[PDB]
């Protein structure tokens, strides 16, 4: 079989993604590149790579048999003590703060409860612990979180709403009660929402919007498609579209320009310094690219 | 503080009988109750059925299934009312419900949830079938969490998560078809599940097969030779969906609207506006919750002609 990249992720001129390939079982590895080396390196058994901010650390998970459990590693990219620091039955988020300090970790260890975990690595420990109903969400707001907690009615609904929160040592206050988004990133001062406005909730389209604690600002309002994936980084907003057969890479900056547009589909894409993302076509297998105003190819694994 | 209204939900029909959850403010015990109301369509004559979800008449008229909440327990309840010797009773107990289905024959009752201990729409997966004729459970199974399944014929078509172990996503189902304790594969690790039966072709709701799948989630056919698309050429979300005579009926999502249709080899408006229907259900007639800008959702019929049914929000203004 091929190599089948998932999950990729940059900071600085480092860039990092899963590789799967098969012996017995399927197999996850997390491969780390420098961009101006080309160097390679290797954690077995990995997935979910997350590099700190200033380049010294990486967080990863790694599936355990037997005791069927997944676990949450860190370790210095420079001497490479990696070490087991959180055990979870699943593991839904895994975000560095900007302080590449403090880990945010979300996961499960009426009815069930979504457990966030704060781990510090001063004190090299998990320094907070909170829980929320099912199926709650959260991400990084500066040294706050933003909490989405789906919206419980006692009256029958058809569509799906959800309650966002902000969250700071043990307390919280309500952002939105009942809206049709939800909260996907965050540059530490404008949120960057996912969904369909508020009262047009039967709309057609996931869309986005920003919100600075002034007003819920949409960036594709007049473009009639649908996001797959955003991220926003200093105030602009790097975001994927479904158009016909296509799924191009746009980047936001009070206007529209494209990244990665034509005939292909972007599965995965992270940005830095450098926006970089898995771009697959109808021949060929998702590769590895680059961009930094001009595409270049990282990875050739799938040669032929 | 607001709430004065009437919220209507989950629509149903058979033959010239239609039925609905009405959920209203109790202003004696300040919280909200929803009530079964069972109308029929010749005398517009009502029934009610309290303390009740999840109606569904039986396919011969004589029957309703439903579901009652039991707050303090923290379980659901599935009861049967007969319409004819005017009883109901509670026939299971379960932590919560996924599906309430009538077999055709109005004696089968097919109910998937997750057992008690000791896509907009109204660690195992539990599938019973209630006979309402031997008044107890006849069969019931498990299947991984997250499965589903309807009726076909006097089988259950089951659809359940391709887990697989070469991470990824987008997400895959085996199908399988059921009888008697014994199961066979229909589908291996497919990009769509089965939503309906007609007891001839089964719908199947979910993402193209190959690489080209991407935004919206479509409607097949399967008529025991190929799967085949019917909007394939059309770039619109898709709500519910149902079969019936091997027509199709079905809502899309287009430029802030909600509008159904029927496909019967082309497609033709039923309910098309400036409005988002919310549910509906078909048998002799169509029936659906249409909701607008300025009118929180009513019951209409269609059988050609729109016809509305319900005005509880504006009782003197709507009925001229």
């Amino acid at each position: 079989k091929f190599a089948y990249l998932s999950d990729p992720r940059t900071k600085g001129e480092l860039v990092a993604y899963v590789l799967t390939k098969a012996d017995n079982k399927y197999e996850n590895t997390i491969v780390i590149e420098n961009l101006k080396n080309n160097a390679r390196r290797f954690i077995e058994n990995a997935t979910m790579p997350r590099i700190s901010p200033d380049g010294k650390k990486i967080a990863f998970m790694r599936a355990n048999e037997e005791k069927k459990v997944s676990e949450i590693w860190v370790a210095d990219l420079e001497t490479l003590s990696s070490k087991k620091i959180l055990e979870a039955k699943n593991i839904r988020s895994l975000e560095w703060n900007e302080d590449s300090r403090k880990l945010l970790i979300v996961g499960f260890k009426d009815g069930e409860k979504t457990t966030f975990w704060i781990f510090d690595t001063e004190s090299e420990e998990v320094i907070e612990e909170f829980e929320k109903p099912r199926f709650s969400s959260g991400i990084w707001h500066r040294d706050k979180i933003v909490v989405n907690v789906p919206h419980r009615e006692i009256i029958p609904q058809y569509f799906k709403f959800w309650d966002i929160y902000i969250w700071e040592d043990g307390k919280e206050e309500k952002m939105f009660e009942k809206v049709s988004f939800y909260a996907v990133d965050s540059d530490g001062e404008r949120i960057l929402l996912y969904g369909k406005p508020e009262k047009k909730y039967m709309s057609e389209h996931n869309k986005l919007y920003i919100y600075d604690g002034k007003e819920v600002m949409g960036i594709l309002d007049e473009v009639d498609r649908g996001v797959g994936q955003a991220k926003i980084k200093d105030g602009k907003v790097y975001f994927t579209l479904f158009e016909e057969g296509s799924v191009n890479l746009y980047i936001w900056d009070g206007e529209i320009k494209p990244i990665a547009k034509g005939r292909h589909w972007i599965m995965g894409f992270d940005v830095d310094e450098i926006v970089v993302y898995l771009k697959e076509t109808a021949t060929r297998l998702r590769e590895l690219f680059t961009w930094d105003g001009e595409e270049k190819q990282l990875t050739d694994y799938n040669d032929p």
